[PDB]
């Protein structure tokens, strides 16, 4: 635990844009109480590890203790809304190495091979990286199946927010969602 500064609030959403999954919009206390400025990297865990950025609430004076964000957040965790997750501030850097797991069946999406790390390099490039976080597909699937999500297992950088770039390394694990449902425990 080499940093760890943040606060606890509820996650809040509302119908708007699909957007919004990577800015927080809050107030100036609750980005000032610590020393997150404009534009600087905020993490997040109310289940699971959770990267975003800082963002001006529209409202200066209900986001003192609130966190709006999108579906695609609360699902990177896996809280619900009004639930209470912690937000630490962080920086970004140029995540060197990092491992993911896409949640699907051999002949789905990774069905390339040759410079098929390099593929989810060229797509999640310039992004920001947390290992244990997760990720959406464009409206992807097949039959009464579940899942079908990016979940990130290991990274480079100091475990904080981080973005990608095409000189970041992957990896890609070779058991996708195959008999996999958790059933250990």
């Amino acid at each position: 635990m080499e940093s760890n500064n943040g606060i606890i609030l509820r996650v809040a959403e509302a119908n708007s844009t699909d957007p919004g999954m990577s800015r927080v919009r809050l107030d100036e206390s609750s980005r000032r109480l610590l020393d997150a400025e404009i534009g600087d990297v905020v993490e997040i865990e109310k289940v699971r590890k959770t990267v975003g950025r800082v963002y001006r609430a529209r409202p200066e004076d209900e986001n003192k203790g609130i966190v709006r964000i999108d579906s695609v957040m609360r699902n990177n965790c896996g809280a619900s809304i009004g639930d209470k997750v912690k937000v630490r501030k962080v920086r970004t850097e140029i995540a060197k190495k990092v491992t993911l797991a896409p949640i699907i069946r051999k002949d789905q999406r990774l069905k390339f091979g040759e410079g098929i790390e390099e593929y989810v390099q060229r797509a999640l490039i310039r992004r920001p990286m947390l290992e244990q976080d997760n990720i959406s597909v464009p409206g992807l699937t097949l039959a009464g199946q579940t899942g079908l999500l990016f979940k990130v297992v290991k990274t480079l950088p100091s475990k904080v927010p981080v973005e990608i770039g095409e000189e970041t390394k992957i990896e890609i694990r070779e058991e996708p969602a195959s008999e996999v449902l958790e059933e250990g425990g």
